[PDB]
């Protein structure tokens, strides 16, 4: 369930060891996935090549998002908090 998702995800977004560059993409994709639950903001910006890549990796899971995110998410963020706690 998405309960533990919002336990863990809300930490990694604002941890003092903020998420690393290639890990951030996965964490965006999956965080945005279970957070809003659908493809939501279908306009990442114009020069926004970063957001366009992240949003594409998100749109990959556009419909089923919530359900796959919540189960994958725990096993991402626990090994991330292991790096990122302090």
């Amino acid at each position: 369930v998405s309960q533990l998702f919002e336990e863990k995800a809300k930490a990694v977004n604002e941890l003092p060891t903020k998420p690393s560059t290639d890990e951030l993409l996965e964490l965006y994709a999956l965080y945005k996935q279970a957070t809003v639950g659908d493809n939501d903001k279908e306009k990442p910006g114009i020069f926004n090549m970063k957001d366009r890549y992240k949003w594409e990796a998100w749109e990959n899971l556009k419909g089923k998002s919530q359900e796959d995110a919540e189960k994958e998410y725990i096993a991402l963020v626990d090994q991330l908090i292991a790096k990122y706690s302090s």
